Protein backbone atom coordinates (compact mmCIF):
# COMPACT_ATOMS: atom_id res chain seq x y z
CA UNK A 1 0.00 0.00 0.00
CA UNK A 2 1.29 3.69 -1.15
CA UNK A 3 -0.80 6.74 -0.18
CA UNK A 4 0.53 9.84 -1.41
CA UNK A 5 -0.88 13.46 -2.33
CA UNK A 6 -4.44 12.27 -0.79
CA UNK A 7 -6.04 16.23 -1.00
CA UNK A 8 -4.09 18.40 -3.29
CA UNK A 9 -4.51 21.94 -3.73
CA UNK A 10 -2.99 23.26 -6.94
CA UNK A 11 -3.48 26.91 -6.05
CA UNK A 12 -3.87 29.49 -3.27
CA UNK A 13 -7.30 28.93 -1.19
CA UNK A 14 -8.71 32.01 0.26
CA UNK A 15 -10.23 30.46 3.51
CA UNK A 16 -10.90 27.77 5.65
CA UNK A 17 -13.80 27.34 7.89
CA UNK A 18 -14.87 24.06 7.40
CA UNK A 19 -13.00 20.46 7.92
CA UNK A 20 -10.19 19.51 5.63
CA UNK A 21 -8.89 15.84 6.33
CA UNK A 22 -6.31 13.92 4.15
CA UNK A 23 -7.27 10.50 5.51
CA UNK A 24 -9.93 8.96 8.26
CA UNK A 25 -10.18 5.81 10.16
CA UNK A 26 -13.23 6.76 12.42
CA UNK A 27 -16.32 9.01 11.27
CA UNK A 28 -18.71 11.76 13.25
CA UNK A 29 -17.29 14.41 10.26
CA UNK A 30 -19.78 16.97 10.84
CA UNK A 31 -19.04 20.28 8.70
CA UNK B 1 -2.53 -0.78 -4.23
CA UNK B 2 -1.60 2.78 -5.16
CA UNK B 3 -3.48 5.87 -4.12
CA UNK B 4 -2.35 9.08 -5.15
CA UNK B 5 -4.38 12.39 -5.87
CA UNK B 6 -7.49 11.46 -4.62
CA UNK B 7 -9.10 15.08 -4.92
CA UNK B 8 -7.50 17.65 -6.81
CA UNK B 9 -8.12 21.57 -7.57
CA UNK B 10 -5.80 23.17 -9.95
CA UNK B 11 -7.62 26.18 -9.77
CA UNK B 12 -7.68 28.46 -6.76
CA UNK B 13 -10.97 27.69 -3.92
CA UNK B 14 -12.50 30.63 -2.72
CA UNK B 15 -13.53 29.18 0.24
CA UNK B 16 -14.16 26.20 2.25
CA UNK B 17 -17.38 25.76 4.63
CA UNK B 18 -18.35 22.32 4.23
CA UNK B 19 -16.09 18.75 4.48
CA UNK B 20 -13.71 17.94 2.16
CA UNK B 21 -11.98 14.44 2.81
CA UNK B 22 -9.33 12.55 0.70
CA UNK B 23 -10.32 8.74 2.28
CA UNK B 24 -12.64 7.75 5.02
CA UNK B 25 -13.28 4.26 5.81
CA UNK B 26 -15.85 4.50 8.46
CA UNK B 27 -19.26 7.04 8.04
CA UNK B 28 -21.55 9.85 9.44
CA UNK B 29 -19.83 12.52 7.73
CA UNK B 30 -22.50 15.31 7.76
CA UNK B 31 -22.47 18.47 5.25
CA UNK C 1 -5.52 -1.36 -8.47
CA UNK C 2 -4.30 1.93 -9.23
CA UNK C 3 -6.43 5.22 -8.24
CA UNK C 4 -5.64 8.61 -9.64
CA UNK C 5 -7.85 12.22 -9.62
CA UNK C 6 -10.39 10.82 -8.75
CA UNK C 7 -12.53 14.06 -8.29
CA UNK C 8 -10.82 16.71 -10.45
CA UNK C 9 -11.78 20.25 -10.45
CA UNK C 10 -9.98 22.15 -13.75
CA UNK C 11 -10.90 25.42 -12.54
CA UNK C 12 -11.64 27.88 -9.54
CA UNK C 13 -14.42 26.93 -7.15
CA UNK C 14 -16.02 29.20 -5.53
CA UNK C 15 -17.03 27.89 -2.12
CA UNK C 16 -17.69 24.70 -0.64
CA UNK C 17 -20.64 24.15 1.78
CA UNK C 18 -21.32 20.42 1.50
CA UNK C 19 -19.45 17.12 1.53
CA UNK C 20 -16.36 16.51 -1.49
CA UNK C 21 -15.22 12.83 -0.77
CA UNK C 22 -12.79 11.47 -3.15
CA UNK C 23 -13.15 7.90 -2.10
CA UNK C 24 -15.32 6.28 0.89
CA UNK C 25 -15.77 2.46 2.36
CA UNK C 26 -18.85 3.18 4.52
CA UNK C 27 -21.77 5.60 3.97
CA UNK C 28 -23.79 7.93 5.96
CA UNK C 29 -23.07 10.56 4.07
CA UNK C 30 -25.52 13.35 4.43
CA UNK C 31 -25.96 16.39 2.53
CA UNK D 1 -8.13 -2.03 -13.01
CA UNK D 2 -7.17 1.76 -13.62
CA UNK D 3 -9.52 4.34 -12.40
CA UNK D 4 -8.84 7.96 -13.18
CA UNK D 5 -10.63 11.23 -13.47
CA UNK D 6 -13.49 9.78 -12.11
CA UNK D 7 -15.34 13.03 -11.95
CA UNK D 8 -14.11 15.71 -14.17
CA UNK D 9 -14.84 19.65 -14.04
CA UNK D 10 -13.48 21.36 -16.87
CA UNK D 11 -14.66 24.70 -15.66
CA UNK D 12 -15.45 26.92 -12.53
CA UNK D 13 -18.22 25.54 -10.36
CA UNK D 14 -20.04 28.72 -8.31
CA UNK D 15 -20.49 26.22 -5.17
CA UNK D 16 -21.16 22.86 -3.74
CA UNK D 17 -23.94 22.58 -1.45
CA UNK D 18 -24.71 19.26 -1.65
CA UNK D 19 -22.28 15.87 -2.16
CA UNK D 20 -19.44 15.25 -4.61
CA UNK D 21 -18.20 11.80 -4.54
CA UNK D 22 -15.72 10.01 -6.79
CA UNK D 23 -16.16 6.89 -5.91
CA UNK D 24 -18.29 5.05 -3.06
CA UNK D 25 -18.40 1.35 -1.53
CA UNK D 26 -21.23 1.79 1.19
CA UNK D 27 -24.62 3.53 0.52
CA UNK D 28 -26.68 5.92 2.32
CA UNK D 29 -26.16 8.88 0.34
CA UNK D 30 -28.63 11.93 0.98
CA UNK D 31 -28.51 14.89 -0.96
CA UNK E 1 -10.94 -2.81 -17.43
CA UNK E 2 -10.08 0.86 -17.62
CA UNK E 3 -12.53 4.14 -16.21
CA UNK E 4 -11.92 7.16 -17.09
CA UNK E 5 -14.06 10.21 -16.91
CA UNK E 6 -16.79 8.93 -15.98
CA UNK E 7 -18.21 11.88 -15.15
CA UNK E 8 -17.72 15.31 -17.19
CA UNK E 9 -18.63 19.04 -16.62
CA UNK E 10 -17.27 20.76 -20.10
CA UNK E 11 -18.46 24.24 -18.81
CA UNK E 12 -19.20 25.92 -15.75
CA UNK E 13 -21.48 24.98 -13.12
CA UNK E 14 -23.49 27.49 -11.13
CA UNK E 15 -24.25 25.08 -8.51
CA UNK E 16 -24.67 21.91 -6.66
CA UNK E 17 -27.46 21.08 -4.09
CA UNK E 18 -27.95 17.24 -4.82
CA UNK E 19 -25.51 14.13 -5.60
CA UNK E 20 -22.83 13.80 -8.22
CA UNK E 21 -21.33 10.42 -8.14
CA UNK E 22 -18.48 9.05 -10.25
CA UNK E 23 -19.14 5.35 -9.39
CA UNK E 24 -21.22 3.76 -6.88
CA UNK E 25 -21.53 -0.18 -5.54
CA UNK E 26 -23.81 -0.21 -3.18
CA UNK E 27 -27.18 1.76 -3.10
CA UNK E 28 -29.73 4.23 -1.33
CA UNK E 29 -28.62 7.24 -3.36
CA UNK E 30 -31.50 9.63 -2.36
CA UNK E 31 -31.83 13.08 -4.16
CA UNK F 1 -55.84 43.77 7.87
CA UNK F 2 -54.30 41.49 10.28
CA UNK F 3 -51.79 38.65 9.12
CA UNK F 4 -50.69 36.04 11.21
CA UNK F 5 -48.72 32.29 10.75
CA UNK F 6 -48.62 33.15 6.90
CA UNK F 7 -46.67 29.80 7.00
CA UNK F 8 -46.61 27.68 9.65
CA UNK F 9 -44.66 23.97 10.36
CA UNK F 10 -45.97 22.13 13.32
CA UNK F 11 -43.13 19.44 13.21
CA UNK F 12 -39.50 19.84 12.60
CA UNK F 13 -37.61 20.45 9.02
CA UNK F 14 -35.09 18.23 7.62
CA UNK F 15 -33.34 20.79 5.50
CA UNK F 16 -34.09 23.57 3.42
CA UNK F 17 -32.39 23.80 0.26
CA UNK F 18 -35.06 26.36 -1.95
CA UNK F 19 -37.28 29.24 -1.17
CA UNK F 20 -39.27 30.14 1.78
CA UNK F 21 -40.76 33.10 1.96
CA UNK F 22 -44.21 33.92 3.78
CA UNK F 23 -44.94 37.40 1.89
CA UNK F 24 -44.31 38.77 -1.12
CA UNK F 25 -44.83 42.15 -2.98
CA UNK F 26 -42.93 42.04 -6.42
CA UNK F 27 -41.92 38.82 -8.31
CA UNK F 28 -39.52 36.91 -9.84
CA UNK F 29 -39.03 33.84 -7.33
CA UNK F 30 -37.11 31.03 -9.23
CA UNK F 31 -36.53 27.75 -7.19
CA UNK G 1 -52.49 46.32 9.20
CA UNK G 2 -51.03 44.53 11.94
CA UNK G 3 -47.88 41.20 11.09
CA UNK G 4 -47.07 38.36 13.12
CA UNK G 5 -45.43 35.71 13.09
CA UNK G 6 -45.21 35.67 9.07
CA UNK G 7 -43.40 32.34 8.89
CA UNK G 8 -43.21 29.91 11.92
CA UNK G 9 -40.81 26.87 12.75
CA UNK G 10 -42.81 24.58 16.00
CA UNK G 11 -40.01 22.35 15.90
CA UNK G 12 -36.30 22.07 15.24
CA UNK G 13 -34.50 23.01 11.68
CA UNK G 14 -32.15 20.53 10.62
CA UNK G 15 -30.29 23.27 8.39
CA UNK G 16 -30.89 25.34 6.03
CA UNK G 17 -29.15 26.47 2.93
CA UNK G 18 -31.52 28.55 0.57
CA UNK G 19 -33.44 31.57 1.93
CA UNK G 20 -36.05 31.59 4.35
CA UNK G 21 -37.61 34.94 4.00
CA UNK G 22 -40.45 36.66 6.02
CA UNK G 23 -41.37 39.86 4.10
CA UNK G 24 -40.19 40.86 0.94
CA UNK G 25 -41.05 43.96 -1.37
CA UNK G 26 -38.70 43.33 -4.19
CA UNK G 27 -37.71 40.74 -6.22
CA UNK G 28 -34.95 38.45 -8.05
CA UNK G 29 -35.07 35.48 -5.31
CA UNK G 30 -33.19 32.66 -6.34
CA UNK G 31 -33.15 29.00 -4.87
CA UNK H 1 -48.41 49.42 11.20
CA UNK H 2 -46.66 47.00 13.61
CA UNK H 3 -44.39 44.33 12.54
CA UNK H 4 -43.40 41.76 15.24
CA UNK H 5 -41.75 38.35 14.79
CA UNK H 6 -41.50 38.01 11.20
CA UNK H 7 -39.20 34.93 11.24
CA UNK H 8 -39.99 32.65 14.39
CA UNK H 9 -37.67 29.81 15.20
CA UNK H 10 -39.80 28.12 18.47
CA UNK H 11 -37.25 25.15 18.15
CA UNK H 12 -33.01 24.78 17.76
CA UNK H 13 -31.63 25.36 14.48
CA UNK H 14 -28.70 22.82 13.58
CA UNK H 15 -26.58 24.91 11.22
CA UNK H 16 -26.86 28.14 8.60
CA UNK H 17 -25.50 27.88 5.45
CA UNK H 18 -28.37 30.01 3.30
CA UNK H 19 -29.86 33.49 3.89
CA UNK H 20 -32.34 34.41 7.23
CA UNK H 21 -33.96 37.63 6.32
CA UNK H 22 -36.96 39.20 8.17
CA UNK H 23 -37.69 42.15 6.13
CA UNK H 24 -36.12 42.86 2.55
CA UNK H 25 -36.76 46.01 0.21
CA UNK H 26 -34.53 45.46 -2.32
CA UNK H 27 -34.26 42.37 -4.29
CA UNK H 28 -31.32 39.75 -5.80
CA UNK H 29 -30.88 37.51 -2.98
CA UNK H 30 -29.34 33.92 -4.24
CA UNK H 31 -29.53 31.44 -2.24
CA UNK I 1 -43.93 52.40 12.24
CA UNK I 2 -42.75 49.89 14.87
CA UNK I 3 -40.19 47.01 14.40
CA UNK I 4 -39.61 44.81 16.86
CA UNK I 5 -37.86 41.22 17.42
CA UNK I 6 -38.11 40.85 13.22
CA UNK I 7 -35.82 37.41 13.58
CA UNK I 8 -36.55 35.42 16.50
CA UNK I 9 -35.07 32.10 17.54
CA UNK I 10 -36.26 30.65 20.47
CA UNK I 11 -34.23 28.06 21.04
CA UNK I 12 -29.86 27.33 20.93
CA UNK I 13 -27.95 27.70 16.90
CA UNK I 14 -25.98 25.11 16.04
CA UNK I 15 -23.60 27.32 14.07
CA UNK I 16 -23.82 29.91 11.49
CA UNK I 17 -22.45 29.90 7.88
CA UNK I 18 -24.62 31.98 5.96
CA UNK I 19 -26.39 35.45 6.60
CA UNK I 20 -28.54 36.30 9.00
CA UNK I 21 -30.09 39.70 8.30
CA UNK I 22 -33.13 41.37 10.71
CA UNK I 23 -33.68 43.89 8.02
CA UNK I 24 -32.33 45.40 4.80
CA UNK I 25 -32.75 48.41 2.49
CA UNK I 26 -30.23 47.56 -1.07
CA UNK I 27 -29.73 43.83 -2.18
CA UNK I 28 -26.88 42.10 -3.78
CA UNK I 29 -27.38 39.17 -0.40
CA UNK I 30 -25.20 36.01 -1.53
CA UNK I 31 -25.56 32.81 0.57
CA UNK J 1 -40.02 55.58 13.82
CA UNK J 2 -38.87 52.87 16.39
CA UNK J 3 -36.64 49.64 16.04
CA UNK J 4 -35.45 47.33 18.57
CA UNK J 5 -34.61 44.30 18.81
CA UNK J 6 -34.46 43.18 15.34
CA UNK J 7 -32.17 39.83 15.58
CA UNK J 8 -33.17 38.14 18.66
CA UNK J 9 -31.37 34.72 20.08
CA UNK J 10 -33.07 33.32 23.03
CA UNK J 11 -30.70 30.82 23.44
CA UNK J 12 -26.82 30.19 22.93
CA UNK J 13 -25.07 30.19 19.84
CA UNK J 14 -22.48 27.71 19.58
CA UNK J 15 -20.73 29.28 16.72
CA UNK J 16 -20.71 31.79 14.55
CA UNK J 17 -18.56 31.90 10.61
CA UNK J 18 -21.13 34.05 8.46
CA UNK J 19 -22.14 37.37 9.06
CA UNK J 20 -24.88 38.42 11.56
CA UNK J 21 -26.40 41.93 10.78
CA UNK J 22 -29.07 43.72 12.61
CA UNK J 23 -29.69 46.53 9.83
CA UNK J 24 -28.13 47.44 6.43
CA UNK J 25 -28.43 50.30 4.03
CA UNK J 26 -26.18 49.36 1.10
CA UNK J 27 -25.32 45.86 -0.40
CA UNK J 28 -22.84 43.10 -1.02
CA UNK J 29 -23.45 40.90 1.95
CA UNK J 30 -21.81 37.62 0.92
CA UNK J 31 -21.67 34.67 2.95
Amino acid sequence: VHHQKLVFFAEDVGSNKGAIIGLMVGGVVIA
